[PDB]
């Protein structure tokens, strides 16, 4: 309370982002502590949730939705003329039910990278690559070769022509549609399962492979991200960083992944954070200083990134954000991953048609839940069976209960028949007799007056 | 508190016990109040629960244990002397676990009862019994006609070689011991079946027919009890009542059944009561009192036993219940009337042989119980196996869970391969920078010593 | 003897009813302790079947039929001067064969609640919701939410056109005559699957979604009782409580509870407690004491429910209440809510259509008596329960097969990772060996040409 | 309470067991019952948790582990006077936590097994197999066949070379130290993969196979338990058993698997069931008459095995016994029987590597298969629930049946009553009306002498 503590990672910028501190300590004499914990992606929910740890996180977006699920983060306002200062389709990054809850701050895309000697003229299109394959092949090198063990680096064709996660409409995924057996999702599939028919690429090329591959020059072209570049440096291939190659006119989809700052819920320093980083961190200087101890990449802030464009990859990387998928920030892409990850490595091994493949990632991609709500249905059902065992219970002792009652009732009502029988023919005689006694007074009687009228 | 409630049943001589109670009331002072309530057997256990109702109870010895097994009456104590004044076969009726619950007051049990006009001398032997019918046959007339339809009436032939309902000890019944498919059994049943095979009875004989039969002079001989006399008093058939015939040359064991007092547990007035009973009650004087108003029929006492046995039906009775087998007092006796009730009718009507009818019996005993045993088996089975749906409950959200982290785990190793051995080289190039200096700083010292050592 | 022990529910405002009691303890100098303990409906039959446990019980009124029908409760005489204090029919919810049996004290309803917002003036019929969806799914918002899964909730719109569970006839109800495939529930239930086949709901909506969805003004409108509200203040939704909306010019017939105070069949203090009752809580000032502690909602006391209904939320659950349908308060309504919970599944998934899902609920309703049948009933219930547990089986096993993938891939980058790191390290020694030689060859050089020679 | 009943699974000499408890029974006078309830080892754990079933329990030891956690079982203390009766290494197979729980009776490996007529000289080592394969391919025979798809066969080759389960260490298992994947197992599953891939044997031979191979003359050799001589005693093959060859100069390493008996923990018979184990069963005549009835195979006693070792055969099993792995009594160990049965399929069918499939086996536990195993135990205990059900049925369709004869006598006899009651009630007013016809006939008569006379 009175200060600014802010979580990020340690692979960023961290020292840069404190001299943005220390010229907003400067400015309002708040001091801004910046930290880097271990773990600290594992450590928020736990912090957040007991008025505790940073008043403000940056973290991969992703993450995020998960957060805000949990309404662990701040809903954030900020007005129009700040939200044209960035990218609009960063924003789409960082909502949830419609509310934005985190500012965006970094861009991060896969791009085509290429050895400019091998290659100086990178192909345009998928489908010259075969053709542009069997030309290197010729001197004993290979056209394409990148990690397809992973669908982050195999999407990008697939989605090209039609594919997609799941279905965005209006700042709200459909956690039921997704795109991925969708017609367009089998063209891109099928064309990189005919690369390795057709021998121009390797079905078990996984990244290490890949990335070997390129930096000895035995291959023109692989994809990658801006995590590789000081790697390839090294090298000293002499390597350009483009435009993804566009499948069946369409441009390749890759996702989209967005550094972005988020503000606790639980924190009573909402509106100096909002300040830090609307004024302080989202300008050019600011970007700039943190840019300084650690590269960003592509930003979100037009301004600076048309600063940074001057490196024309990161000219690329955005270019290829913008015609990317934003990688959804629900829980349920977890899902998506892990079917989609196996669907890939069948088709490519030949273990599956493209067909199969992907029909079965409706099915699979559920396979968790669907399970899930089979042991909650059971959960219920014992329920159920155990109220009918009461049931049971009381029905078993009902019938032993009235077992007894059948069984003496069967003897008292034998008696009854041998009481109620001899009590009858006992009034019976009685009421008998009494009338032979009536009898016998209307015979004398009668034999009076027949004496006497004669 | 301070006198004595007791209750009998309304067919019983309450007058004349009455009369009792004031012979009681006069020498000590205490007024005796003897009730006949409605259904009381069933009211019983509702109002000593409670510390209410009677002090003293009269009934049917088998209701009995099911009270004791309810702790609901007291355990009595009559010495020796006392013990010794009934006969010792009746005390063996009022036992549970070796405690004396209450006392013997009249004895109940199937004689043969027979027409003096068309059978002069009654048959001592179940053997003779066909030829004895198909003799009367030729003059229109029946041997015998008894109730088949109940087992307490087929029992004692069944009995009569073998069998037995539970085995009894030491004052004690092994209610897992059941001599009811026993050789013996298995004879007397055989025989009852031929008869039926034989023509020489029919198997939907019940009570009210054989009743009506033997009344109107139809059949020789009949089995049924002193319930029974008064009824056939006033047919006025001449019949003779005597020992039941034997069978393989066993007696035959009818059930016998005891009216008996007992006293409450609750009541405060337990040495009054026993005085009551021992003093005034089981004397000549008492039982003759209630005998008055509505005969006893056989009863325990010796002393006026030995008075009654002047009336031979009485006499018969003692003789039949002294070669039977006492009722069991225990609740699992209602099982056996309704197993083997329908044992019998199976096997009489052809629906099964003896054997089969016999060997089910052992079975269907415990239905009752065994279909509870699992009814309780599968109660605890839903508790297990609803523990183990929490189990998989868990296992579910840890699995979709560590889903999430191997995703994003597999990233941020693709990152880290890239940092460490971008780190790598970077390391590496400046050791190998140092290397060259020194290389270069040796080289050109050893120029110099070159120089001046020259 | 001298005492008045009360059970009450822990939820209850019992500190307040302790207050009530206290005022009793002092106008009179009976002794009056409040408890709730756990489980207290089921513990109820136990400790009032042995004279234990409390004079007076509080209960929702559906439970008071189990005890009534086993002669556990009381039946309270309270004059028409007293009677006519309390609304008509808040007396026919505590009615058993004829019999008053219970005191009403609260009366519950769903009601029809909704965002001022996002719909100032809500709608008085069903028929204009879909209407309303549209309108809404244009800005991205929904019309209403809430539970579907459990029938209490769709029930309200089923029986609206004439439908019911079990006809009431005078005091009681006729088990046999059952008003859930009549005219009514059909064409009620039909609207409720054409909201779904419509897109209007969602078939998998629970309490736990709609409860968040409307409390975060994601949608228009929700369903729920007076438990519910609580949870809206905090989220600070602007909300309004209403009448639910007629289906067919005919009002919603929601189910109505209606905490009900019994007293115990063989309860000491018989005068007493109806005293307390009669005099003391349902009374203004007693209910008052009661609701500071925590709110009743409606009360059935006319008195007080017109001083609560100034607020317009409590005066709307009274209406609906009103207009809704009391719980019959008999064993036989538990197949209801099971045999309605899967009828309301099949319907809307499709597995069924309406007029064979309303038949099959017809069917396990009308009627019991259960005991053997309840047996059967749980062989086929197993035979679901198997199908689950292979659901969560497979579901397990598919999500293992996925989980090894991505495994596999994470163990190939640790390697690589482990592999690197191992190499680097490696090379970063060896160089280091190569200086510490230099170092010292130089060393060497170096201090013979400062001594040997200058 | 003074008597002993015993579970035993059916396939084993239960007759000869009965023996035993006569003799029992004999020198004491405890009656000991002995019985075969299909699925027991199910039903145990809900029958001994509510004080029923049996007093000991015989079942393979692995299952009492299981037991003991949940504290069904009682600790044994027997002396060391007892305990060198048995063989050491037999009291490992009967430790939880140190403590013993159970006695051990009977001692089960695999053997090998062959021909003689084939192969007077069985070899010494797996290693000289396949050589031994390509003399017998030669002449249309194979050396080797045994179940390759279930791992209790496979595990001993695997095993072989210091393999094993979880380490056991002084009376427990380390849970998380596992021998799956050290040295020796990868070594093994090799040798058993290259025997596939050379054509030694067939990947998919199961048991059903392998036995009729065996036993028809097809094959030199075969792996197996006692359970399956008869079968070939039939055969009439000539046959040996002998020890398994070992792999790398290390015996092979199979399961042993002890019968055990178990002692109920709150059992009213503590010291008389460790008296009738100690004193009467584990004892030369107690154990012959079980052989007797059904060969026990080798038995832990010393006294009696080096009686039965006199055949070959049990001598063999034993030794085998010795060099091989006692089965861990955890709940773990069912995630074992599953990994590696596919571990092996898969590095046999070529889907996985020996190195990858091993590993997989390695971390399988824990992990995942937590609610996996849950789901499946679920799944068997259903298979209870229903036969308890089943029982359940049959028991309310009995008891149906005999109450249904019962209600026969009732209703005759309430007709009969009935008819008794209208017959005399016409006639006592039949009567009455005479009675008051004939007095006013009399009333005329007689006041016609007093008037018209005198």
């Amino acid at each position: 309370e009175g200060k600014l503590v802010i979580w990020i990672n340690g692979d960023k910028g961290y020292n840069g982002l404190a001299e943005v501190g220390k010229k907003f300590e400067k400015d309002t004499g708040i001091k801004v502590t910046v930290e880097h914990p271990d773990k600290l992606e594992e450590k928020f929910p736990q912090v957040a949730a007991t008025g505790d740890g940073p008043d403000i996180i940056f973290w991969a977006h992703d993450r995020f939705g998960g957060y805000a699920q949990s309404g662990l983060l701040a809903e954030i306002t900020p007005d129009k003329a700040f939200q044209d200062k960035l990218y609009p389709f960063t924003w789409d990054a960082v909502r949830y039910n419609g509310k934005l809850i985190a500012y965006p701050i970094a861009v991060e895309a896969l791009s085509l990278i290429y050895n400019k000697d091998l290659l100086p003229n990178p192909p345009k299109t998928w489908e010259e690559i075969p053709a542009l394959d069997k030309e290197l092949k010729a001197k004993g090198k290979s056209a394409l070769m990148f990690n397809l063990q992973e669908p982050y680096f195999t999407w990008p064709l697939i989605a090209a022509d039609g594919g997609y996660a799941f279905k965005y409409e209006n700042g709200k995924y459909d956690i039921k549609d997704v795109g991925v057996d969708n017609a367009g999702a089998k063209a891109g599939l099928t064309f990189l399962v005919d690369l390795i028919k057709n021998k121009h690429m390797n079905a078990d090329t996984d990244y290490s492979i890949a990335e070997a591959a390129f930096n000895k020059g035995e291959t023109a072209m692989t994809i990658n991200g801006p995590w590789a570049w000081s790697n390839i440096d090294t090298s000293k291939v002499n390597y350009g960083v483009t435009v993804l190659p566009t499948f069946k006119g369409q441009p390749s989809k890759p996702f989209v992944g967005v550094l972005s700052a988020g503000i606790n819920a639980a924190s009573p320093n909402k509106e100096l954070a909002k300040e830090f980083l609307e004024n302080y961190l989202l300008t050019d200087e600011g970007l700039e200083a943190v840019n300084k101890d650690k590269p960003l990449g592509a930003v979100a802030l037009k301004s600076y990134e048309e600063e940074l464009a001057k490196d024309p990859r990161i000219a690329a990387t955005m270019e290829n954000a913008q015609k990317g998928e934003i990688m959804p920030n629900i829980p349920q892409m977890s899902a998506f991953w892990y079917a989609v990850r196996t669907a890939v490595i069948n088709a490519a091994s030949g273990r599956q048609t493209v067909d199969e493949a992907l029909k079965d990632a409706q099915t699979r991609i559920t396979a968790a839940r669907d399970g899930l709500r089979a042991v909650m249905e059971a959960r219920n059902v014992t329920h159920l069976l155990q109220q009918e065992l009461t049931e049971a219970q009381k029905g078993f002792q009902d019938v032993e209960a009235q077992a007894a009652t059948a069984n003496h009732t069967v003897m008292a009502l034998m008696a009854s028949l041998d009481a109620e029988k001899a009590q009858g023919q006992k009034k019976v005689e009685e009421l008998e007799g009494e009338i032979t006694t009536l009898n016998h007074k209307l015979q004398d009687a009668s034999a009076e007056v027949e004496r006497l009228r004669r």
